[PDB]
């Protein structure tokens, strides 16, 4: 397989949230068959960001998912050609985000071209006031529809003070070639910011993800 036990990552994200433009670049490494990865992210334009970094972290690759032998792996099968994804995120206070990523590989490295746009966040809400603590561990429901793989998530960000800030995630994953399509399944996610500098101009980000049946 072209997916090696250790794969590097390079990415660039361009976008805008509530009128604030930005660019973030990233480099990292992970273990695709263990579903783990670490990214070092740097804000290259638009620093310091005025909004919660936690709305970005799922946008920074399901190739880094531990897939059981008996569930076809849509993402690893898609390489070396790769795949893209398109995602809508509707937050409970009517902030909404759209993100896309085009994922390719060369040698032992994945490359992501990411677009991220968000709007209509209340200026005094938790996103624009940076009152989120983390992404709560979440389960993504995967299922095939229209010949591609979809993932639906009812997820939540933890807020300072203990409240939950809910978001309906909907992703469409599009392999660039035909692959063996899986039956419906689930992917458990854990996302963690391991470290960051004062304004989050520099962030170290970790994900652990594993596929299973309900």
């Amino acid at each position: 397989s072209v997916i090696k036990p250790e794969m590097k990552i390079k990415l660039r994200m361009e976008g805008a949230v509530n009128g604030h433009k930005f660019v973030i670049e990233g480099e990292g490494i992970g273990k695709p068959y263990e579903g783990t990865q670490t990214l070092d992210l740097t804000v290259e334009e638009g620093a310091p960001l005025p909004f919660s970094y936690d709305i970005l972290t799922p946008a920074f690759n399901r190739a880094f998912t531990k897939y059981p032998e008996d569930i076809p792996d849509y993402f690893k099968q898609a390489f070396p050609e790769g795949y893209s994804w398109e995602r809508s995120m509707t937050y409970e206070d009517q902030g909404i985000c759209i993100a896309t990523s085009d994922i390719t590989m060369e040698g032992d490295c994945f490359f992501y071209e990411i677009r991220f746009d968000g709007t209509n966040f209340p200026p005094n809400g938790p996103v624009m006031q940076k009152k989120t603590l983390k992404l709560i561990d979440a389960t993504e429901k995967m299922y095939v529809e229209d010949g591609v793989l979809k993932g639906d998530v009812e997820m939540a960000l933890l807020l300072e003070g203990g409240g939950h800030y809910r978001c309906d995630f909907k992703t469409t994953y599009k392999a660039k070639k035909d692959v063996r399509l899986p039956d419906a399944h689930e992917v458990d996610h854990r996302t963690e910011i391991l470290s960051h500098d004062k304004d989050y101009n520099k962030v170290r980000l970790y994900e652990h993800a594993e596929a299973r049946y309900s």
